[PDB]
């Protein structure tokens, strides 16, 4: 596809919609929208593997990693798919999302279509942590809303 | 994908988790789950283009139609990708759903996945009703619940 849509959900006031938008098949994804009822600072934004919401947030699984790697900050080479790092959520807890990266696709094998977007509790420490925990989900915490990344035009 | 998942889900009463895999890539497509919340008889059941819940079941556009061809039933040669035909609810309100479909795919240029999957109102004719809204909707009615279709482990 060459737009995608994903509307966040949770058990709290996080909600939002975030837009993700590929002007070639293999070129940069742009990833903007608006999410509000946050707290204010850093909060981890990834694409996890399934686009499973049988049991909330939580079946969504991992970070979205076809390449097997270690969890990075989205400049890193060694990162997973999904890693987008984080949103930051202003005074009034609104995140003006503004994102460009060249990892995901909306197509192909990097494809995050029909996997799950997820805001997280805190902010994401790119692996920088030094424990394992860092390495793995950057230490972000619980998972305040996510949504199926679906098909939009 | 080999498996898929949707979480239904409505402005009303109406809700269901409808799971779906695929053996291999050129087999069919299991369909089985359950909905509840509805009125005894039968429903429209078909996914439609667009993964988008922005404005709920509404945003979702038409009936995914890659081959541009007219409304009809599962087993017509002449029908849209996404027309998967009626579910029944019991006199308890809940449909359970078991279905095995070879046009809908869960891979490939026409995959289902990252779109949407949708219950309605009223009874789908089939493409049958005589009018043309039969062979565009099949008068299904108002969308009840709906979810988008992601990759399940
Ligand atoms: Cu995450
Ligand atoms: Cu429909
Ligand atoms: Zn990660
Ligand atoms: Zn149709």
């Amino acid at each position: 596809a060459t737009k995608a849509v994903a509307v966040l959900k949770g058990d709290g006031p996080v909600q939002g919609i975030i837009n993700f938008e590929q002007k070639e098949s293999n070129g940069p994804v742009k990833v903007w929208g608006s999410i509000k009822g946050l707290t204010e600072g850093l909060h981890g934004f990834h694409v996890h593997e399934f686009g499973d919401n049988t049991a909330g947030c939580t079946s969504a699984g991992p970070h979205f990693n076809p390449l097997s790697r270690k969890h990075g900050g989205p400049k890193d080479e060694e990162r997973h798919v999904g890693d987008l790092g984080n949103v930051t959520a202003d005074k009034d807890g609104v995140a003006d999302v503004s994102i460009e990266d060249s990892v995901i696709s909306l197509s192909g094998d990097h494809s995050i279509i029909g996997r799950t977007l997820v805001v997280h509790e805190k902010a994401d420490d790119l692996g920088k942590g030094g424990n394992e925990e860092s390495t793995k989900t950057g230490n972000a915490g619980s998972r305040l809303a996510c949504g199926v990344i679906g098909i939009a035009q």
